[PDB]
C-alpha cells in the first residue's frame, strides 16, 4: 500500500467529474479543467495506474485513461490542429503515446502520429533561429521551450512504439537545436526565443521538467551518455534555483499554466531518479537528488488538508477552495515511474 494511491483516490474524490469524464478545474466542481492542463492530469492518472498494486485503484485508473480521452473528445472533437496553439496539440499527442503504450488502443497511436506529424511536420523551420517549431501555428514570432521538448518526449514515445527511427530522427533533432538554441549548454532552459528581442532566459519548473525527460528518454533510446549528462546538469539547475531558501521547490503562481507546473517536472525528475539509481551513474549526485526528492515529498505532505489534498505552495491553503492543477504536483510526486 502506499501514499501515492491515498493521494490519487482523494484527488480523484475532490476533481473527478464521472459524468463528464473530466477533472473539474477546483473543488467547487463548476467548470472543467483547462483543454492543456487536462492532458497533464490525463498523464497523472497514467502515472498513478503504473505506481499503484492496488487492484481496485489499478483497474479504476486504467479505465480513467479512456474516460478522459472520451470526455475531451466529446467536448473539443478528435482533431485538434485547428487549435492555433502547437503546445495545445502536443501535449494532448504526447498523452495519446503513453496511453497506446498502456492500452494497445489503436485509436491512441493515430491520434499520437496524427497530431505530432502535424506539428513537426508543419511547424518545424530553420529560417528563424536556425531550426525550432513555432509556438503557434496562426503567427510565427516566437520558438518556445513548453512546445520543442514535449515535441522531443512525444517523438520518444512515438519511436518506442512504432520503431521507426524518422521518431528518433525528430527527437534528436529537436532537443539539439533545443539544447542549442533554449539553453545555456549548462541546464538552464530558456523559456523561449522571439524574433524581435531573441532568447528569454526566464526558466520554470515545467520547461526544466520536459528537458530533462528528452534528455533521459534520449539516453535511453541512443546510448549517448551526453543526453544523462543534459538531465543532470538541468536537475542540478532545478534544485539550486527554482526552490525557496530552504530547498523546497518553488510556487510559480499566481499564473494559472506555471502554478501547476511542479507537476510535469517530478514526473519528468522522477525518470532520471529511477536511471541513476538503477544504473550507479553518478552516485555523489544520485544520493544528493534522491534525499532531495525525498525531503520535497515529506514537506509538501506535511501540507496535506484533512481530505489529503495538498495546495501547490508546499511552502504552506486554508481557504478551503483547491485547483486541480495546483494540487496535481503532491499526487505526481508520490507516483513516480
Amino acid at each position: 500500500a502506499s501514499d501515492g494511491d491515498t493521494a490519487m483516490k482523494a484527488f480523484n474524490d475532490t476533481f473527478w467529474d464521472p459524468n463528464a469524464k473530466m477533472f473539474w478545474k477546483d473543488s467547487k466542481r463548476e467548470k472543467h479543467q483547462d483543454f492543456w492542463v487536462e492532458a497533464e492530469l490525463w498523464e497523472l492518472v497514467m502515472d498513478a495506474y503504473q505506481h499503484t498494486s492496488d487492484p481496485a485503484l489499478k483497474a479504476e485508473l486504467k479505465t480513467q485513461i479512456d474516460d478522459v480521452y472520451d470526455g475531451t473528445v466529446a467536448k473539443y472533437g478528435q482533431d485538434w490542429t485547428n487549435n492555433p496553439f502547437n503546445d495545445d496539440i502536443m501535449w494532448w499527442a504526447m498523452g495519446s503515446a503513453r496511453a497506446y503504450q498502456i492500452t494497445g488502443n489503436p485509436r491512441y497511436l493515430e491520434a499520437a502520429r496524427d497530431h505530432f506529424d502535424f506539428v513537426y511536420d508543419t511547424q518545424w523551420d530553420e529560417e528563424f533561429a536556425n531550426g525550432g517549431i513555432w509556438w503557434l501555428n496562426s503567427d510565427h514570432n516566437t520558438k518556445n521551450a513548453c512546445i520543442n521538448f514535449p515535441a522531443a518526449q512525444a517523438a520518444l514515445y512515438l519511436y518506442d512504439i512504432t520503431k521507426d527511427e524518422h521518431y528518433l530522427n525528430a527527437a534528436t533533432k529537436i532537443f539539439r537545436w533545443g539544447k542549442t538554441m533554449l539553453t545555456d549548454g549548462n541546464g538552464k532552459v530558456f523559456d523561449r526565443i522571439e524574433i524581435e528581442h531573441g532568447a528569454v532566459p526566464d526558466a520554470t519548473h515545467y520547461n526544466q521538467g520536459t528537458y530533462i525527460g528528452s534528455a533521459v528518454g534520449l539516453y535511453k533510446a541512443t546510448g549517448n551518455a551526453v543526453y544523462l549528462d543534459d538531465a543532470v546538469k538541468a536537475a542540478k539547475f532545478t534544485k539550486n534555483h527554482l526552490v525557496d531558501s530552504n530547498g523546497v521547490l518553488n510556487y510559480e503562481g499566481p499564473n494559472g499554466d506555471l502554478k501547476g507546473g511542479k507537476t510535469i517536472l517530478m514526473r519528468n525528475l522522477a525518470h532520471l531518479q529511477k536511471t541513476l539509481d538503477e544504473t550507479g551513474q553518478y552516485p555523489e549526485f544520485s544520493a544528493e537528488f534522491d534525499e532531495w526528492l525525498a525531503f520535497n515529498i515529506e514537506m509538501a505532505w506535511s501540507h496535506q488538508n484533512s481530505d489529503h489534498i495538498v495546495d501547490g505552495n508546499w511552502a504552506g491553503l486554508l481557504s478551503g477552495t483547491y485547483e486541480s492543477w495546483s494540487s496535481a504536483a503532491a499526487v505526481q510526486a508520490l507516483n513516480g515511474i
